[PDB]
């Protein structure tokens, strides 16, 4: 019923695309694919703003109403394709994350930020 | 009370910032920055979608719930600097243009960029 994306950039070479869908103000499917990355564990993270305009520095702090998503694996090939399913990651209501940012970092769990995208609305 | 931005980049040289503005259910104060612009008129929109993964073409077209937010001027520098006001620019409700792009054309009234309209600190 709700879909979102988040394409993502920064100052260096990891790059990709996050979709996020949800039915209602049910639980929240994320497909990650992001590549350029040191093979091993990255953090995954929701950031509270929006903000691109300082690179991946002006998006903020956690997302926190936490925003913590995980780690995701990236491949020998430095390729991180994973598909998430979170309860607290909402397109709707007070806690939408629509607008906010999704950032990737060097480490796992926090590491500096390789890339981070504004979370947009997507065609259904 | 609440504040937005859109950092514009696109497959040119034209890029930009703009932050909007907005206190309550009241009217909406843009403020564009947007350089590398051929001097004169330029088309300004809100489009529909937040995405960007097919340039500024997967943007959609015209918020309409228009979405035509006028045109800007770029001088000879082909910097257009100037200040709206709109008041069908909500950043609340169900029309809330927070998660949808900003685009700037080559013509008056092509897609030389935009950005996704994202939350910013008050
Ligand atoms: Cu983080
Ligand atoms: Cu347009």
């Amino acid at each position: 019923t709700k879909k979102a994306v988040a394409v993502l950039k920064g100052n260096s070479n990891v790059e990709g695309v996050v979709t996020l869908s949800q039915d209602d103000d049910g639980p929240t499917t994320v497909n990650v694919r992001i590549t350029g990355l040191a093979p091993g564990l990255h953090g995954f993270h929701l950031h509270e703003y929006g903000d691109t305009t300082n690179g991946c520095m002006s998006t903020g702090a956690h997302f926190n109403p936490a925003g913590d998503l995980g780690n995701i694996v990236a491949n020998a090939d430095g390729v991180a394709e994973v598909t998430l399913v979170d309860n607290q990651i909402p397109l709707t209501g007070p806690n939408s994350v629509v607008g906010r940012a999704l950032v990737v970092h060097e480490l796992e769990d926090a590491g500096g930020r390789l890339a981070c995208g504004v979370v947009g609305l997507t065609p259904i």
